């Protein structure tokens, strides 16, 4: 993915698209706080001549933006959309899917979190993931619910057409060598939860971090590395 739209590459506001295989995108947005300025990742997936979206993009304006270029390079409606947690970098931009006649989904555990949290919350609720190691078909992708890990509630998602591995905020960039926010995370079951997604998808190719650059499985062993030795940076 040498093309990979890079942070430093993306003015705030706007969003790249990066095909992945048929039918398969990423997007890119770029957003500033607490000093810095970070990118993340959500998917687009093709199913017939409608698109299922994962995750927005950053807040509203961002996810504006997303609809605006999911439109001029793709051109088929967004009809359902999946929020990977409960945090504002997934669900930032629900109002505005919502506005725009999106059908949005989460798990029971992302809404009820979302709103505690005052954030947005998606429409619908996605029965059959509160139990780690649960798997749901959705449409044209899979939803796994690997257990705790940056989030209480967070879940993967699998496009077995193409080998494409959505880990989310649960799966670093191998960029990054340190925790990102961890305010919600659970340390102590972060790397069991890993281990179920490599048992449960050992054949995936292209693997998407929440954040940054794709690789491949490598990934899922960086972070653990990442997260252990951010739990023994305590005292
Ligand atoms: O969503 C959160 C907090 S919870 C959270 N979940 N993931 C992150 C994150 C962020 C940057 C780099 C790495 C990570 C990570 O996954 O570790 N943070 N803050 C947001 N601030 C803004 C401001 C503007 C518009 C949208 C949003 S969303
Ligand atoms: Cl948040
Ligand atoms: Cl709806
Ligand atoms: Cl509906
Ligand atoms: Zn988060
Ligand atoms: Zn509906
Ligand atoms: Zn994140």
């Amino acid at each position: 993915s040498g093309e990979y739209p890079t942070v430093s590459e993306i003015p705030v506001g706007e969003v790249r698209l990066y095909q992945i295989a048929d039918g398969v995108w990423s997007h890119i947005a770029t957003q500033s706080f607490d000093g810095a300025v970070y990118p993340s990742n959500g998917l687009i997936v093709r199913d017939g001549d409608e698109l299922l979206l994962i995750d927005t993009a950053w807040g509203a304006k961002n996810t504006a933006a997303l609809l605006a270029e999911i439109e001029k390079q793709i051109g088929l409606p967004v009809t359902r959309a999946v929020s990977t947690h409960f945090h504002d970098d997934r669900v930032g931009g629900v109002d505005v899917l919502r506005a725009a006649g999106v059908a949005t989904y989460a798990s029971p555990s992302t809404r009820r979190l979302a709103e505690v949290e005052g954030n947005e919350i998606p429409t619908h609720s996605l029965e059959g993931l509160s139990s780690s190691g649960d798997a749901v078909r959705f449409g044209p992708v899979e939803l796994f619910y690997p257990g705790a890990a940056h989030s209480t509630d967070n879940l993967v998602v699998y496009v077995p057409s193409a080998s494409v591995l959505y880990g989310g905020c649960a799966i670093y960039e191998l960029s990054r060598t340190s925790a990102g926010n961890v305010a919600d995370a659970d340390l102590a079951e972060w790397p069991t939860s890993i281990e179920r997604i490599q048992q449960h998808y050992p054949e995936a190719q292209f693997v998407i971090p929440g954040h940054g650059l794709p690789g491949g499985l490598d990934l899922l062993k960086h972070t653990t590395n990442v997260v252990k030795a951010h739990t023994n940076r305590s005292v």
